[PDB]
């Protein structure tokens, strides 16, 4: 159901392939710590930001890792090349992760914007139930990508009308709460939207890399566009997510961010 079950891959293709994956592993338990140990240095208001910046790392970490043993255990080098032996690995469990981290990435966003109460709420109410539909709604595309094409894309069109609106509104709030940040941090909210708008596409694009390059260099170059944008999404991200929480935890007075 998934392009991946469809090719062999020589030994070049399937261990790049295993290493990006057991990369992103290294690299997301890696961010765990840095996010521990300087959460000490944020003000009780931001620190929430962090923590949800370590719950992240180990979500994507720990699926990353699920990914690669899956890997590993489905294909057996046979006759100079990796071939299938049993149906371990798909992308599905890709998008059950993106229903936890989003909301994470989500929320953490509107933390260090400073919105609290009703607000905080109601606005997390509708990013996530706008996330949650734009995930569930691309599943259900990805499981057609090797059997209908047209239902691939109805479902990614679909999902992309989700896309726009919960980038509407984090873009909304973004620029009329961004006078009330602190340290020169309206500054850098900005372009924490735009790594966004950056990141977050490369998604679909992967997405649709089965109806423009169906093959088995399609499949590697996917889990490239995954392990950058995965990056960017939730490591940069919550590393510019972090830097905000410290400098305006340094504004407002607290010391040890200063
Ligand atoms: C069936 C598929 C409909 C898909 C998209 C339209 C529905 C989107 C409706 C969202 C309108 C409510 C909203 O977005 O309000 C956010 C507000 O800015 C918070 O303060
Ligand atoms: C649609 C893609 C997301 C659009 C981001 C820009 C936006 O949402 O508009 C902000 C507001 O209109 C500025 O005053
Ligand atoms: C790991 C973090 C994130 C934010 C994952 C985000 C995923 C998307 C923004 C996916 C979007 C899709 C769209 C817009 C339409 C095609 C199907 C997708 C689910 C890939
Ligand atoms: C203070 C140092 C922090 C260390 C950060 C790096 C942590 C990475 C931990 C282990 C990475 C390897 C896990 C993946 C196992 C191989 C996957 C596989 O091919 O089956
Ligand atoms: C059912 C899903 C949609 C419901 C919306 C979720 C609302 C999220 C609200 C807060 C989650 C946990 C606490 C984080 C807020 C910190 C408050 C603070 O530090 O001032
Ligand atoms: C327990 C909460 C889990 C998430 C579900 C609630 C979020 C609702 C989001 C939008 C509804 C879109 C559902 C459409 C599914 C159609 C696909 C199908 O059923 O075949
Ligand atoms: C996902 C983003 C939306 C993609 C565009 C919507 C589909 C229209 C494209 C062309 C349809 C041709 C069908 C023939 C197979
Ligand atoms: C989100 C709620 C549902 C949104 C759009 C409904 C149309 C989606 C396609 C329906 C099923 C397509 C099919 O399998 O024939
Ligand atoms: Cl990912």
């Amino acid at each position: 159901k998934n392009i991946e079950s469809l090719f062999d891959y020589s030994a070049g293709q399937f261990e790049f392939i295993d290493h990006l994956l057991t990369m992103g592993v290294g690299v997301h338990f890696a961010a765990l710590i840095f996010f521990l140990v300087v959460s000490q240095f944020v003000a009780p208001k931001y620190r929430i930001a962090t923590a949800l910046s370590c719950i992240v790392m180990v979500s994507a970490g720990l699926i990353l890792n699920s990914q690669a043993v899956m890997w590993t255990d489905a294909y057996a080098y046979v006759d100079g090349s990796y071939q299938l032996q049993d149906l371990t690995f798909s992308n599905g469990y890709r998008y059950v992760n993106w229903m936890a981290t989003i909301p994470c990435l989500l929320l953490q966003l509107l933390i260090v914007l400073n919105l609290k109460g009703k607000e905080l709420f109601s606005t997390a109410t509708w990013l996530i139930l706008a996330a949650w539909g734009m995930i569930i709604t691309g599943y259900v595309g990805q499981l057609y990508e090797v059997d209908d094409i047209a239902q691939l894309m109805i479902w990614g069109a679909v999902s992309t009308a989700f896309f726009v609106v919960m980038n509407w509104i984090v873009g909304t709030k973004i620029f009329k709460n961004r006078a009330t940040m602190l340290g020169g941090t309206d500054s850098t909210i900005t372009k924490v939207f735009w790594l966004m708008m950056f990141a977050w596409t490369l998604y679909p694009i992967a997405y649709l890399v089965p109806a423009f390059m169906n093959n088995a260099d399609g499949v590697v170059l996917r889990q490239l566009l995954f392990t950058i944008a995965d990056i960017s999404s939730k490591v940069i991200y919550g590393l510019m997510i972090t830097y905000i929480a410290i400098q305006q935890s340094a504004a407002a007075g607290y010391v040890p961010a200063q």
